[PDB]
Protein backbone atom coordinates (compact mmCIF):
# COMPACT_ATOMS: atom_id res chain seq x y z
CA UNK A 1 0.00 0.00 0.00
CA UNK A 2 2.73 2.46 1.03
CA UNK A 3 5.21 3.07 -1.82
CA UNK A 4 8.79 4.38 -1.79
CA UNK A 5 9.73 6.56 -4.77
CA UNK A 6 13.03 8.20 -5.71
CA UNK A 7 13.05 11.34 -7.84
CA UNK A 8 14.92 11.01 -11.15
CA UNK A 9 16.60 14.35 -10.49
CA UNK A 10 19.79 13.81 -8.50
CA UNK A 11 21.64 16.31 -6.31
CA UNK A 12 24.38 16.65 -8.92
CA UNK A 13 21.70 17.66 -11.44
CA UNK A 14 20.55 20.52 -9.19
CA UNK A 15 24.16 21.52 -8.63
CA UNK A 16 24.75 21.56 -12.38
CA UNK A 17 21.64 23.67 -12.96
CA UNK A 18 22.90 26.30 -10.58
CA UNK A 19 26.44 26.14 -11.98
CA UNK A 20 25.03 26.62 -15.46
CA UNK A 21 22.97 29.62 -14.26
CA UNK A 22 26.00 31.35 -12.75
CA UNK A 23 28.09 30.54 -15.79
CA UNK A 24 25.53 32.02 -18.18
CA UNK A 25 25.52 35.17 -16.06
CA UNK A 26 29.29 35.30 -16.54
CA UNK A 27 29.11 34.59 -20.29
CA UNK A 28 26.48 37.28 -20.70
CA UNK A 29 28.67 39.76 -18.86
CA UNK A 30 31.79 39.03 -20.95
CA UNK A 31 29.88 39.86 -24.15
CA UNK A 32 31.98 38.12 -26.79
CA UNK A 33 35.37 39.04 -25.41
CA UNK A 34 38.27 36.64 -25.79
CA UNK A 35 41.17 36.30 -23.40
CA UNK A 36 44.63 34.78 -23.40
CA UNK A 37 44.79 33.93 -19.77
CA UNK A 38 41.93 33.32 -17.40
CA UNK A 39 42.50 32.78 -13.69
CA UNK A 40 39.60 31.47 -11.60
CA UNK A 41 39.94 31.43 -7.80
CA UNK A 42 37.63 29.05 -5.95
CA UNK A 43 37.15 25.41 -5.07
CA UNK A 44 37.51 22.95 -7.96
CA UNK A 45 34.20 21.28 -7.38
CA UNK A 46 32.11 24.47 -7.83
CA UNK A 47 34.40 26.22 -10.32
CA UNK A 48 35.12 23.41 -12.77
CA UNK A 49 32.02 23.97 -14.93
CA UNK A 50 32.92 27.64 -15.46
CA UNK A 51 36.59 26.74 -16.11
CA UNK A 52 35.61 24.13 -18.69
CA UNK A 53 33.20 26.51 -20.39
CA UNK A 54 35.49 29.54 -20.42
CA UNK A 55 38.27 27.44 -21.92
CA UNK A 56 36.53 27.87 -25.29
CA UNK A 57 37.10 31.63 -25.06
CA UNK A 58 40.68 31.41 -23.79
CA UNK A 59 44.13 30.16 -24.68
CA UNK A 60 44.79 29.17 -21.06
CA UNK A 61 42.62 28.80 -17.95
CA UNK A 62 43.83 28.32 -14.37
CA UNK A 63 41.69 27.01 -11.53
CA UNK A 64 43.29 28.06 -8.20
CA UNK A 65 41.81 26.48 -5.06
CA UNK A 66 43.55 27.48 -1.75
CA UNK A 67 43.66 23.69 -1.17
CA UNK A 68 41.58 19.76 -20.78
CA UNK A 69 43.93 22.76 -21.42
CA UNK A 70 42.70 23.87 -17.95
CA UNK A 71 45.32 23.70 -15.21
CA UNK A 72 44.54 22.98 -11.56
CA UNK A 73 46.70 24.64 -8.93
CA UNK A 74 46.52 25.36 -5.24
CA UNK A 75 47.20 29.01 -4.39
CA UNK A 76 50.89 28.63 -3.52
CA UNK A 77 51.90 27.05 -6.82
CA UNK A 78 50.07 29.92 -8.45
CA UNK A 79 51.92 32.53 -6.35
CA UNK A 80 55.25 30.91 -7.29
CA UNK A 81 54.19 31.01 -10.93
CA UNK A 82 53.29 34.68 -10.62
CA UNK A 83 56.45 35.80 -8.88
CA UNK A 84 58.40 33.97 -11.62
CA UNK A 85 56.35 35.89 -14.20
CA UNK A 86 54.85 32.77 -15.79
CA UNK A 87 51.25 33.96 -15.31
CA UNK A 88 49.60 37.28 -16.14
CA UNK A 89 45.86 36.92 -16.62
CA UNK A 90 43.67 39.33 -18.60
CA UNK A 91 40.54 37.78 -17.06
CA UNK A 92 40.18 37.19 -13.30
CA UNK A 93 37.18 35.46 -11.74
CA UNK A 94 36.96 35.22 -7.96
CA UNK A 95 34.49 32.57 -6.73
CA UNK A 96 35.94 32.18 -3.21
CA UNK A 97 33.35 34.15 -1.25
CA UNK A 98 33.49 34.52 2.52
CA UNK A 99 37.02 34.40 3.90
CA UNK A 100 38.35 34.02 0.39
CA UNK A 101 41.06 35.68 -1.66
CA UNK A 102 42.73 38.78 -0.22
CA UNK A 103 42.47 42.25 -1.78
CA UNK A 104 46.20 42.99 -1.51
CA UNK A 105 47.02 39.87 -3.46
CA UNK A 106 44.53 40.89 -6.15
CA UNK A 107 46.04 44.39 -6.26
CA UNK A 108 49.21 42.89 -7.77
CA UNK A 109 47.33 41.94 -10.94
CA UNK A 110 46.28 43.94 -14.04
CA UNK A 111 43.41 42.17 -15.88
CA UNK A 112 41.15 43.66 -18.54
CA UNK A 113 38.16 42.19 -16.68
CA UNK A 114 37.57 41.30 -13.00
CA UNK A 115 34.48 39.46 -11.84
CA UNK A 116 33.90 38.83 -8.15
CA UNK A 117 31.21 36.61 -6.65
CA UNK A 118 29.07 38.31 -3.99
CA UNK A 119 28.44 35.67 -1.32
CA UNK A 120 25.60 37.58 0.32
CA UNK A 121 21.98 36.47 -0.06
CA UNK A 122 19.10 37.71 2.07
CA UNK A 123 20.36 40.21 4.67
CA UNK A 124 22.28 38.89 7.63
CA UNK A 125 24.11 41.30 9.95
CA UNK A 126 27.06 38.98 10.59
CA UNK A 127 27.34 37.83 6.99
CA UNK A 128 27.09 41.47 5.95
CA UNK A 129 29.98 42.46 8.21
CA UNK A 130 32.17 39.51 7.18
CA UNK A 131 31.74 40.36 3.49
CA UNK A 132 34.55 42.31 1.81
CA UNK A 133 33.50 42.10 -1.85
CA UNK A 134 33.88 45.81 -2.51
CA UNK A 135 37.29 45.86 -0.87
CA UNK A 136 38.18 43.24 -3.47
CA UNK A 137 36.82 45.43 -6.25
CA UNK A 138 38.52 48.60 -4.95
CA UNK A 139 42.01 47.91 -6.38
CA UNK A 140 40.70 47.63 -9.98
CA UNK A 141 38.80 50.88 -10.41
CA UNK A 142 41.50 52.21 -12.70
CA UNK A 143 42.67 48.88 -14.09
CA UNK A 144 39.67 46.89 -15.32
CA UNK A 145 36.06 46.30 -16.20
CA UNK A 146 34.61 45.15 -12.86
CA UNK A 147 31.52 43.06 -12.35
CA UNK A 148 29.86 41.57 -9.28
CA UNK A 149 28.18 38.19 -9.68
CA UNK A 150 24.91 37.93 -7.72
CA UNK A 151 22.65 34.91 -7.25
CA UNK A 152 19.39 34.88 -5.30
CA UNK A 153 16.21 32.84 -4.90
CA UNK A 154 13.14 34.85 -5.99
CA UNK A 155 11.22 35.84 -2.81
CA UNK A 156 12.89 33.10 -0.73
CA UNK A 157 15.44 33.00 2.01
CA UNK A 158 18.99 31.93 1.31
CA UNK A 159 21.78 33.21 3.56
CA UNK A 160 24.37 33.11 0.77
CA UNK A 161 24.64 32.73 -3.00
CA UNK A 162 26.84 29.67 -2.74
CA UNK A 163 26.01 26.71 -4.96
CA UNK A 164 25.94 24.41 -1.94
CA UNK A 165 23.68 26.80 -0.02
CA UNK A 166 21.27 27.19 -2.94
CA UNK A 167 21.26 23.41 -3.56
CA UNK A 168 20.41 22.64 0.02
CA UNK A 169 17.64 25.21 0.23
CA UNK A 170 16.19 24.18 -3.16
CA UNK A 171 15.99 20.50 -2.30
CA UNK A 172 14.78 20.99 1.29
CA UNK A 173 12.00 23.35 0.15
CA UNK A 174 11.02 20.91 -2.58
CA UNK A 175 10.76 18.08 0.00
CA UNK A 176 8.49 20.25 2.11
CA UNK A 177 6.26 21.05 -0.89
CA UNK A 178 6.20 17.37 -1.85
CA UNK A 179 5.20 16.47 1.70
CA UNK A 180 2.08 18.56 1.30
CA UNK A 181 0.92 16.53 -1.73
CA UNK A 182 -2.13 14.28 -1.31
CA UNK A 183 -1.23 10.82 -0.02
CA UNK A 184 2.42 11.58 0.65
CA UNK A 185 3.56 10.34 4.08
CA UNK A 186 6.97 12.02 4.03
CA UNK A 187 9.74 13.29 1.77
CA UNK A 188 13.42 12.90 2.63
CA UNK A 189 15.92 15.37 1.23
CA UNK A 190 19.03 13.27 0.48
CA UNK A 191 21.87 15.73 1.25
CA UNK A 192 25.42 15.70 2.64
CA UNK A 193 28.37 17.98 3.26
CA UNK A 194 30.13 16.89 0.04
CA UNK A 195 33.26 19.04 0.37
CA UNK A 196 33.82 17.27 3.67
CA UNK A 197 33.78 13.91 1.95
CA UNK A 198 36.06 14.92 -0.93
CA UNK A 199 38.58 17.32 0.63
CA UNK A 200 38.71 16.20 4.27
CA UNK A 201 38.12 12.45 3.90
CA UNK A 202 39.60 12.29 0.37
CA UNK A 203 37.05 9.62 -0.63
CA UNK A 204 36.21 10.19 -4.32
CA UNK A 205 34.13 6.99 -4.37
CA UNK A 206 31.90 8.08 -1.50
CA UNK A 207 31.67 11.62 -2.81
CA UNK A 208 30.58 10.52 -6.26
CA UNK A 209 28.08 8.15 -4.66
CA UNK A 210 26.43 10.61 -2.19
CA UNK A 211 26.23 13.41 -4.79
CA UNK A 212 24.61 11.06 -7.35
CA UNK A 213 21.82 10.33 -4.83
CA UNK A 214 18.21 10.94 -5.84
CA UNK A 215 17.37 14.44 -4.57
CA UNK A 216 14.27 13.26 -2.73
CA UNK A 217 13.00 9.95 -1.40
CA UNK A 218 9.22 9.91 -0.98
CA UNK A 219 7.05 7.63 1.13
CA UNK A 220 3.60 7.92 -0.45
CA UNK A 221 0.18 6.36 -1.21
CA UNK A 222 0.15 7.78 -4.75
CA UNK A 223 2.47 7.95 -7.73
CA UNK A 224 3.60 11.55 -7.31
CA UNK A 225 6.84 11.20 -9.29
CA UNK A 226 5.91 13.65 -12.04
CA UNK A 227 4.54 16.24 -9.57
CA UNK A 228 7.63 15.89 -7.37
CA UNK A 229 9.82 16.48 -10.43
CA UNK A 230 7.94 19.59 -11.52
CA UNK A 231 8.05 20.92 -7.91
CA UNK A 232 11.83 20.43 -7.93
CA UNK A 233 11.98 22.13 -11.35
CA UNK A 234 9.93 25.10 -10.11
CA UNK A 235 12.29 25.60 -7.18
CA UNK A 236 15.30 25.40 -9.50
CA UNK A 237 13.70 28.04 -11.74
CA UNK A 238 13.35 30.36 -8.71
CA UNK A 239 17.16 30.81 -8.84
CA UNK A 240 18.31 33.93 -10.64
CA UNK A 241 21.92 34.85 -11.41
CA UNK A 242 23.33 38.02 -12.99
CA UNK A 243 26.46 40.18 -13.15
CA UNK A 244 26.16 43.80 -12.07
CA UNK A 245 28.73 46.15 -13.60
CA UNK A 246 30.38 48.70 -11.29
CA UNK B 1 36.41 32.07 9.16
CA UNK B 2 33.64 29.81 7.93
CA UNK B 3 33.18 27.06 10.49
CA UNK B 4 31.50 23.66 10.06
CA UNK B 5 29.67 22.31 13.09
CA UNK B 6 28.03 18.95 13.64
CA UNK B 7 25.35 18.82 16.34
CA UNK B 8 26.02 16.40 19.19
CA UNK B 9 22.48 15.13 18.83
CA UNK B 10 22.44 12.34 16.26
CA UNK B 11 19.45 11.06 14.29
CA UNK B 12 19.10 7.99 16.59
CA UNK B 13 18.81 10.34 19.54
CA UNK B 14 15.79 11.97 17.88
CA UNK B 15 14.35 8.58 17.02
CA UNK B 16 14.76 7.35 20.60
CA UNK B 17 13.14 10.44 22.11
CA UNK B 18 10.08 9.98 19.93
CA UNK B 19 9.92 6.23 20.66
CA UNK B 20 10.23 7.09 24.37
CA UNK B 21 7.38 9.61 24.18
CA UNK B 22 5.13 7.02 22.57
CA UNK B 23 6.07 4.41 25.13
CA UNK B 24 5.42 6.69 28.12
CA UNK B 25 2.02 7.38 26.56
CA UNK B 26 1.34 3.64 26.43
CA UNK B 27 2.39 2.87 30.05
CA UNK B 28 0.43 5.92 31.20
CA UNK B 29 -2.53 4.17 29.57
CA UNK B 30 -1.76 0.81 31.16
CA UNK B 31 -1.52 2.45 34.63
CA UNK B 32 0.92 -0.18 35.97
CA UNK B 33 -1.13 -3.24 35.14
CA UNK B 34 0.84 -6.45 34.72
CA UNK B 35 0.34 -9.02 31.94
CA UNK B 36 1.81 -12.43 30.75
CA UNK B 37 1.88 -13.22 27.01
CA UNK B 38 2.19 -9.85 25.04
CA UNK B 39 2.15 -9.46 21.21
CA UNK B 40 3.43 -6.28 19.57
CA UNK B 41 2.86 -5.79 15.84
CA UNK B 42 4.97 -3.41 13.81
CA UNK B 43 8.32 -3.16 12.11
CA UNK B 44 11.14 -4.08 14.45
CA UNK B 45 13.31 -0.91 14.82
CA UNK B 46 10.25 1.23 15.59
CA UNK B 47 8.66 -1.56 17.52
CA UNK B 48 11.58 -2.46 19.75
CA UNK B 49 11.97 0.03 22.65
CA UNK B 50 8.31 -0.55 23.50
CA UNK B 51 8.92 -4.31 23.65
CA UNK B 52 11.82 -4.21 26.08
CA UNK B 53 10.15 -1.59 28.30
CA UNK B 54 6.87 -3.53 28.28
CA UNK B 55 8.89 -6.61 29.24
CA UNK B 56 9.04 -5.25 32.79
CA UNK B 57 5.22 -5.31 33.21
CA UNK B 58 5.02 -8.55 31.29
CA UNK B 59 7.02 -11.71 30.51
CA UNK B 60 7.16 -13.57 27.31
CA UNK B 61 7.22 -10.38 25.02
CA UNK B 62 6.59 -10.75 21.27
CA UNK B 63 7.68 -8.38 18.53
CA UNK B 64 6.05 -9.45 15.22
CA UNK B 65 7.00 -8.00 11.77
CA UNK B 66 5.15 -8.11 8.45
CA UNK B 67 14.48 -11.93 26.50
CA UNK B 68 12.16 -10.40 23.86
CA UNK B 69 10.96 -12.76 21.14
CA UNK B 70 11.41 -11.62 17.52
CA UNK B 71 9.14 -12.97 14.88
CA UNK B 72 8.24 -12.92 11.23
CA UNK B 73 4.48 -12.73 10.84
CA UNK B 74 4.92 -16.33 9.56
CA UNK B 75 6.24 -18.20 12.72
CA UNK B 76 3.66 -16.21 14.67
CA UNK B 77 0.69 -17.35 12.55
CA UNK B 78 1.89 -20.97 12.36
CA UNK B 79 2.32 -20.93 16.14
CA UNK B 80 -1.17 -19.53 16.56
CA UNK B 81 -3.03 -21.98 14.34
CA UNK B 82 -1.25 -24.78 16.25
CA UNK B 83 -2.52 -23.17 19.47
CA UNK B 84 0.65 -22.12 21.31
CA UNK B 85 -0.21 -18.41 21.72
CA UNK B 86 -3.12 -16.55 23.43
CA UNK B 87 -2.24 -12.97 24.52
CA UNK B 88 -3.77 -10.82 27.26
CA UNK B 89 -2.15 -7.62 25.86
CA UNK B 90 -2.00 -6.67 22.16
CA UNK B 91 -0.21 -3.54 20.90
CA UNK B 92 -0.52 -2.84 17.16
CA UNK B 93 2.13 -0.45 15.80
CA UNK B 94 1.84 -1.47 12.14
CA UNK B 95 0.08 1.66 10.97
CA UNK B 96 -1.20 2.29 7.47
CA UNK B 97 -0.68 -0.94 5.51
CA UNK B 98 -0.65 -3.33 8.45
CA UNK B 99 -2.52 -6.17 10.09
CA UNK B 100 -6.07 -7.04 9.00
CA UNK B 101 -9.03 -6.82 11.44
CA UNK B 102 -10.25 -10.32 10.57
CA UNK B 103 -6.98 -11.77 11.83
CA UNK B 104 -7.19 -9.67 14.97
CA UNK B 105 -10.74 -11.00 15.50
CA UNK B 106 -9.28 -14.42 16.26
CA UNK B 107 -7.71 -13.18 19.51
CA UNK B 108 -9.04 -12.53 23.04
CA UNK B 109 -6.97 -9.91 24.96
CA UNK B 110 -7.77 -8.08 28.19
CA UNK B 111 -6.27 -4.90 26.72
CA UNK B 112 -5.86 -3.72 23.11
CA UNK B 113 -3.80 -0.70 21.94
CA UNK B 114 -3.63 0.46 18.31
CA UNK B 115 -1.50 3.22 16.81
CA UNK B 116 -3.45 5.82 14.83
CA UNK B 117 -1.24 6.59 11.80
CA UNK B 118 -3.09 9.75 10.77
CA UNK B 119 -1.46 13.11 11.45
CA UNK B 120 -2.57 16.37 9.89
CA UNK B 121 -5.55 15.82 7.58
CA UNK B 122 -4.97 14.15 4.19
CA UNK B 123 -8.01 12.79 2.26
CA UNK B 124 -6.16 9.73 0.93
CA UNK B 125 -4.37 8.95 4.19
CA UNK B 126 -7.65 9.51 6.04
CA UNK B 127 -9.47 7.07 3.76
CA UNK B 128 -6.68 4.48 3.77
CA UNK B 129 -6.80 4.40 7.55
CA UNK B 130 -8.78 1.55 9.11
CA UNK B 131 -7.89 1.99 12.79
CA UNK B 132 -11.46 1.77 14.09
CA UNK B 133 -12.22 -1.33 12.05
CA UNK B 134 -9.25 -2.76 13.96
CA UNK B 135 -10.68 -1.64 17.30
CA UNK B 136 -14.11 -2.89 16.25
CA UNK B 137 -13.66 -6.58 17.21
CA UNK B 138 -12.79 -5.71 20.83
CA UNK B 139 -14.93 -2.54 21.29
CA UNK B 140 -15.59 -3.70 24.88
CA UNK B 141 -14.92 -7.30 25.62
CA UNK B 142 -11.54 -5.65 26.33
CA UNK B 143 -9.93 -2.32 27.31
CA UNK B 144 -9.20 -0.49 24.07
CA UNK B 145 -6.96 2.50 23.48
CA UNK B 146 -5.78 4.46 20.45
CA UNK B 147 -2.20 5.80 20.46
CA UNK B 148 -2.11 9.24 18.84
CA UNK B 149 0.95 11.42 18.26
CA UNK B 150 1.03 14.97 16.86
CA UNK B 151 3.37 17.94 16.53
CA UNK B 152 1.79 20.92 18.30
CA UNK B 153 0.88 23.56 15.71
CA UNK B 154 3.00 21.92 12.99
CA UNK B 155 2.32 19.79 9.94
CA UNK B 156 3.00 16.03 9.83
CA UNK B 157 1.23 13.67 7.46
CA UNK B 158 1.47 10.72 9.87
CA UNK B 159 2.32 9.81 13.46
CA UNK B 160 5.10 7.53 12.30
CA UNK B 161 8.41 7.67 14.15
CA UNK B 162 10.31 8.01 10.84
CA UNK B 163 7.97 10.80 9.68
CA UNK B 164 8.23 12.68 12.95
CA UNK B 165 12.02 12.25 12.90
CA UNK B 166 12.25 13.72 9.44
CA UNK B 167 9.90 16.65 9.97
CA UNK B 168 11.59 17.47 13.30
CA UNK B 169 15.11 17.51 11.89
CA UNK B 170 14.16 19.36 8.66
CA UNK B 171 12.27 22.04 10.58
CA UNK B 172 15.14 22.37 13.05
CA UNK B 173 17.49 22.86 10.09
CA UNK B 174 15.26 25.67 8.78
CA UNK B 175 15.22 27.47 12.16
CA UNK B 176 18.97 27.04 12.55
CA UNK B 177 19.47 28.55 9.10
CA UNK B 178 17.76 31.75 10.40
CA UNK B 179 20.42 32.31 13.07
CA UNK B 180 22.75 35.27 12.60
CA UNK B 181 25.94 34.18 10.88
CA UNK B 182 24.69 30.75 9.75
CA UNK B 183 25.28 30.09 6.03
CA UNK B 184 23.36 26.83 5.80
CA UNK B 185 22.13 23.80 7.71
CA UNK B 186 22.09 20.29 6.24
CA UNK B 187 19.56 17.80 7.60
CA UNK B 188 21.37 14.43 7.52
CA UNK B 189 18.55 11.97 6.77
CA UNK B 190 18.26 8.70 4.93
CA UNK B 191 15.67 6.03 4.13
CA UNK B 192 17.04 3.61 6.79
CA UNK B 193 14.68 0.65 6.25
CA UNK B 194 15.75 0.64 2.62
CA UNK B 195 19.34 0.27 3.75
CA UNK B 196 18.58 -2.36 6.38
CA UNK B 197 15.99 -4.71 4.83
CA UNK B 198 16.58 -4.21 1.13
CA UNK B 199 20.35 -3.74 0.92
CA UNK B 200 21.08 -5.83 4.08
CA UNK B 201 23.86 -3.47 5.15
CA UNK B 202 23.95 -3.33 8.96
CA UNK B 203 27.22 -1.38 8.87
CA UNK B 204 25.75 1.22 6.49
CA UNK B 205 22.51 1.34 8.49
CA UNK B 206 24.28 1.92 11.80
CA UNK B 207 26.58 4.45 10.23
CA UNK B 208 23.80 6.47 8.64
CA UNK B 209 21.43 6.48 11.56
CA UNK B 210 24.27 7.53 13.88
CA UNK B 211 24.89 10.65 11.76
CA UNK B 212 24.75 14.07 13.46
CA UNK B 213 21.21 15.30 12.94
CA UNK B 214 22.42 18.54 11.40
CA UNK B 215 25.63 19.80 9.78
CA UNK B 216 25.95 23.58 9.99
CA UNK B 217 27.96 26.05 7.90
CA UNK B 218 28.31 29.14 10.07
CA UNK B 219 30.35 32.24 11.05
CA UNK B 220 29.46 31.84 14.71
CA UNK B 221 29.51 29.12 17.32
CA UNK B 222 25.82 28.21 17.32
CA UNK B 223 26.13 24.66 18.65
CA UNK B 224 24.23 25.25 21.91
CA UNK B 225 21.51 27.24 20.10
CA UNK B 226 21.22 24.57 17.43
CA UNK B 227 20.89 21.88 20.12
CA UNK B 228 18.20 23.95 21.81
CA UNK B 229 16.30 24.42 18.51
CA UNK B 230 16.44 20.66 18.00
CA UNK B 231 15.24 20.02 21.56
CA UNK B 232 12.39 22.54 21.24
CA UNK B 233 11.22 20.80 18.09
CA UNK B 234 11.37 17.41 19.82
CA UNK B 235 9.28 18.78 22.69
CA UNK B 236 6.62 19.92 20.20
CA UNK B 237 5.77 16.21 19.87
CA UNK B 238 2.83 15.15 22.00
CA UNK B 239 1.75 11.55 22.47
CA UNK B 240 -1.29 10.15 24.25
CA UNK B 241 -3.64 7.17 24.31
CA UNK B 242 -7.35 7.74 23.96
CA UNK B 243 -9.63 5.25 25.71
CA UNK B 244 -12.70 4.01 23.77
Amino acid sequence: MVKTIDTKTRVVDVTNEIAKKKYQAIRDFLEGEEFKEVVIFGVYLWGNYTAQMLSKYADKVYLVDIHNSIKFLNLNEFKLKFIRGEVNPDLIVDLTGLGGIEPEFLAKFNPKVFIVEDPKGVFDVDIYEADNTYKRTAPFIEKAKVGVLKTYRKARVSKTSGTMTLTIDTIVDASREITSLDGVLYAIPNLRYYEGILFHENDIHKFLSEISQPAITISTLNDVLDEAEEILSNNINLIYSFVEEL
